[PDB]
């Protein structure tokens, strides 16, 4: 029913070549090959991010979406994208990330680009049985994409389930995957987080056409429906006429070292 719906059944029907050209459309994309070289060989001291998160959360708080400061918590840092950066703003105190780093799941990466002695990384963690505790800024980036928009459905609302119990101790700042704001059930979520905790969802220009993620940040309120539509709109345009033209730009280099007194 709703035109993000639509978009999901229409993307599942793409052939092959319609489907590469389609995801990387329009979009814009970091340049990783030089980090994925420093990284290979044992690099850790030149500040290369440790995957593509790094400019998503970079992009988000360039622009006020979302504020990071003092205690961070990260549920779901994978390989820590998003702790490395936050942990390199001088606002940030302390960096906390949680992942489950197993069975396949991406483990924390160890470099030691600016405040990474900030950080404390945990594995073998579900973020759905972890007891929540106080922080500043609340950070999730959990959703895995499904060809099933029903699942994609369940697996967002699963999540912002489980980070409303994070909201409720009361943060200040946020930003956290919505894998499906299109899914009705979802979109009423959202407006009901929106009139408990403020905030609303924004589209990263560095995700790709082939998911419908958006995310909830505190930096902005807007209308949810509207815009989450705006982006459907835009993700139906792009598939119209495919041309895999895609915008490259400079990935994050943050400077390195340790936070020391
Ligand atoms: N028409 C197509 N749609 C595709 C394809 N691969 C993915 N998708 C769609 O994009 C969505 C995002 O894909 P992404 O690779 O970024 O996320 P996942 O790694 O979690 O993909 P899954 O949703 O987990 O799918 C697993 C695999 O299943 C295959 N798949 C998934 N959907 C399809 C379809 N519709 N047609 C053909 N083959 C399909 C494909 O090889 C996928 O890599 C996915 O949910 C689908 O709706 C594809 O080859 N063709
Ligand atoms: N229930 C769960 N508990 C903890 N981690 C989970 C989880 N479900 C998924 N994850 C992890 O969440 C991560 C999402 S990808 C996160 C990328 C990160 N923002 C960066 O910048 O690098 C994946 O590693 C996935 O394994």
């Amino acid at each position: 029913k709703t035109l993000g719906e639509v978009w999901k059944r229409e993307l599942n029907l793409l052939d092959k070549r319609q489907f590469e050209l389609y995801k990387r459309t329009d979009i814009v994309e970091v340049d990783r090959d030089t980090a994925r070289r420093h990284l290979a060989e044992g690099k850790v001291d030149t500040g290369v991010a440790v995957s593509r998160g790094t400019a998503k959360l970079r992009w988000f708080h360039e622009r006020g979406y979302v504020k990071l400061e003092g205690r961070v918590i990260d549920l779901g840092c994978g390989r820590g994208g998003w702790c490395y950066y936050a942990a390199a703003q001088k606002e940030v105190s302390g960096v906390k990330g949680f992942t489950l780093g197993r069975d396949g799941h991406e483990k924390p990466m160890n470099v030691q680009s600016l405040g990474w002695n900030i950080i404390t990384f945990k594995d073998k963690t579900d973020i759905h049985r972890l007891e929540p505790v106080k922080c500043d800024t609340l950070l999730c980036d959990i959703g895995e994409s499904s060809s099933s928009s029903v699942t994609e459905g369940e697996r967002t609302v699963r999540v912002l389930d489980t980070v409303e119990k994070w909201l409720a101790c009361g943060v200040d700042n946020f930003c956290v995957k919505v894998l499906a704001p299109y899914m009705p059930d979802v979109l009423e979520k959202l407006e009901l987080l929106q009139r408990r905790f403020g905030g609303t969802v924004i589209r990263n220009p560095l995700s790709r056409n082939s998911t419908h993620e958006m995310y909830y940040v505190s930096g902005a309120r807007s209308n949810v429906t509207f815009t989450v539509n705006q982006t459907s709109r835009l993700l139906m345009r792009r598939m119209r006429r495919p041309t895999g033209k895609v915008t490259l730009e400079a990935d994050v280099i943050l400077p390195i070292g340790t936070r020391s007194v």
